[PDB]
DNA sequence: GGCGACGTTGGGTCAACTGAAATAC
DNA sequence: GTATTTCT
RNA sequence: CCAGGGCAGUUAGGUGCCCUAAAAGAGCGAAGUGGCUAACGCUUCUCUAACGCUACGGCGACCUUGGCGAAAUGCCAUCAAUACCGGAUUGAAACAGUUGACCCAACGUCGCC
């Protein structure tokens, strides 16, 4: 369900990342091929068992023991934990695909090298952190493999799992031979009760969170297509109901957007709505978002839509894709893991993570500025200093 | 000998030779038949996998395996006639023999026929192309005799295909009678993403006996932005064609698909609560717009490449070894095969760097891509395009050997 | 926006096939 | 002749 | 900036007519993810809109042209469009198609910065 892919660098016999295990890629490839072959063999055994009549068949526990014995005999190099995980995963995939098998919607499920991971239980994998290096401590004595995190979110998740409950660790491969270390995790469930929303012309709404980098844009292809359809049909009628249909669509499209905004607010734990204030019935949308957010107890606050798109989110600079000249927010390239600006390059010097060019849209910047708590005070303390007048 | 296909859309299905009586639910009948064919192919592939995965000592003869697979295909779906059954088994065996080595190496997930829009395969013996008045009818045998006895409807289903093109009419009437006559092939009933059904007739036809000199060879250069440029080795004449909206159509189709897909997050209560197909129903129209625009553009480019060789008598076409470049190359090698023009594949390594006139190798020519000027001989100094230079370079026969010989002496 | 899991669809490559004799009804 | 099981 | 579709054999662009709040509404069911239930980018899913004539069976339904081409530079005539002013500009087609496999990309839900 919830898992993170971690790029691998090398394999070390010791946990200090000093002595590298030579030819570890070939050993891991042979291990994955053995895992795939054993999984295919035990899936064929499952198909043979379930294809036979139920009365003339062995018990389920006997079948699992026989599959485990066959997996151990066919590839003795596979350790017991990995073989048991292969057997369990084959049993699960057969449980999920037996109806497709016997309705012949799919052929025999098999594990290619890409989709056949070295499945390992959580009781044998330990996530340790050592300075910038991240080390997995699986027991295949116990091998320690370098893990290169490439995002700030993946670092926080990895640290939380090290100190979230780990799932069934998977080690897949790719076309180029790159091994991916995918660590599933589980979390306690706990529902929660500040954000903002910008508004353009055809971009519809955009929202950002005050404390989280979560983004979401309502790509108003629906609204644009509806407007084009109404205009074209009106032109055709003139050349040769529409107004009422357009009015009712505008009356119901705010309910869809208000529902989406309320769902996004409830998700990720947000309990306050600081939305903007007023070709389209924006007052209807404001009323709908005020009424629909009150069902969950989220207060809606209306703020002036002045100097919100022009303001920079990072530094607060005001000037007449958005890129303020003070810090170069739009044009800068930053590492995800460290958020330190670099001139160029897709690899960070401080972290070695992914460096992504900032795709800061104007709508998202306006939404994040609107999401700032106490926008009136922070805009009176800035616009008045720069001499730019605003209506209050 | 060459082979092409005649894809004819099905207007309606009938149970009479005169098409007086039609099946009121013929579309769902075709969908059921295609699903049954896909299921039979899946079970045949599963049987092949369980057979070849077992040790050879614990195996029945492969002939007995084929017989057992055919019998299980005929008994699991009694509606499938014998010809459809053996065609399905043959196609499953072909897929297995093409993927067997990688299956043994466990580098391939076991092949699975997609139930949606699955093809229905029929041997050439049963289905007969007939022409009753202006109606074009295919006497497809899609029902077994047991199903005919059980239901009361005849084994033969008359598919009223749409043959409204002059060339399509000519090929239909050429394959209708054997008397240069066309030979029928494995009929295929396959559905498009929209929901239309096609009866595809792959016909084997004799290679055209056009007198083309094999000495004259024409090279084909595939650039990055410049689509294709061709030149002749024996004649200074040449030609070229580039892509107008070559990637713009793909970009706009993908942008529209992304915009429509993102709308489900704020769509109505129906798309969000009636399955994935109900959610991708608006996307279904965009299922093959750019995929089929790939074929339309590549057909046009390959047609001009083969026509240029035919007009100038060039009996050979050179193609560099790799936008779908390989799809264009395949269309070229299949359209030229119709006209009897052999295609030779060569390595395009250092082809652009080598001068088309003197054959010398250079490294500074990589920077200048708008035009080609050879510093040593001065062929372009005394204007020659870089694409034209590469085309003329690859026009001459045995270019890989020349590149290997020249690179060893100098230029690596 | 991205880092991913699951899933699907939607673009590519790439390679082969695109029956016939015999046989029961 | 027609459809089916088989063989390549 | 005059959108998406349906028919016109396929595709792409038009085109002749029609439909559109299909970027839309609903129903059976449990093959799966979720908590025996049905929330789900839940389903072998299905229904939901579309050319003219018909004597209700069926019929018909258009264009992407021909050459010169030491070359995406264009020219000659011919067609269609222009929200440009009878001219100018723009575009001017071919059809080999199914399969499976692999790759990449995109998107839906979910977890998180
Ligand atoms: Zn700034
Ligand atoms: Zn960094
Ligand atoms: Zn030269």
């Amino acid at each position: 369900v919830k898992a993170i892919k971690l790029k691998i660098l090398d394999m070390f016999l010791d946990p200090e990342c000093t002595k590298q295990d030579d030819n570890w890629r070939k050993d891991l490839s042979t291990m994955s091929r053995f895992c795939a072959e054993a999984g295919n063999m035990c899936l064929r055994d499952l198909y043979n068992y379930f294809s036979m009549p139920k009365e003339d068949r062995i018990s389920s526990k006997d079948l699992y023991n026989a599959m485990y014995h066959k997996t151990k005999l066919l590839h003795p190099e596979l350790p017991g934990k990995v073989a048991n995980q292969i057997v369990n995963h084959a049993k699960d995939v057969w449980k999920r695909n037996a109806k497709l098998i016997y309705r012949n919607q799919i052929s025999m499920p098999t594990y290619k090298i890409t989709t056949a991971p070295i499945r390992l239980q959580n009781n044998i994998y330990k996530l340790i952190k050592n300075k910038n290096k991240y080390i997995i401590d699986v027991q295949l004595t116990h091998r320690y493999f370098l893990v290169a995190v490439r995002d700030s979110s993946t670092r926080m998740i990895f640290d939380r799992i090290m100190s979230y409950t780990q799932g069934q660790l998977q080690i897949k491969k790719d076309h180029q031979g790159k091994w991916y270390c995918i660590i599933p995790y589980t979390f306690p469930t706990h529902e929660t009760v500040v954000m903002g929303v910008d508004l353009g012309v055809a971009k519809a709404v955009y929202w950002a969170f005050n404390s989280s980098y979560k983004r979401g844009c309502i790509d108003g292809g629906e609204i644009e297509h509806f407007r084009k359809m109404i205009r074209a049909r009106r032109v055709s009628i003139q050349n040769q109901t529409l107004s009422e249909k357009e009015k009712n669509f505008r009356d119901t499209i705010n309910h869809r957007y208000a529902n989406r905004i309320v769902e996004a607010a409830i998700k990720q734990g947000c309990g306050t709505i600081q939305i903007e204030n007023l070709n389209w019935p924006y007052y209807d949308l404001q009323t709908k978002i005020v009424n629909k957010a009150k069902e969950h107890g989220i207060t809606v606050v209306a703020i002036n839509p002045q100097y919100t798109s022009q303001r920079c989110s990072m530094c607060g600079y005001i000037e007449k894709v958005f890129e303020c000249k003070q810090c170069g927010y739009g044009s800068r390239t930053i590492c995800i893991n460290c958020r330190h600006v670099q001139v160029s390059g897709d690899v960070c010097e401080e972290c070695g993570g992914i460096v992504k060019k900032e795709n800061v849209n104007a709508d998202y910047n306006a939404a994040k500025n609107i999401s700032t708590p106490y926008i009136d005070q922070i805009i009176m303390e800035k616009c008045l200093e720069l001499g730019i007048p605003y209506r209050s």
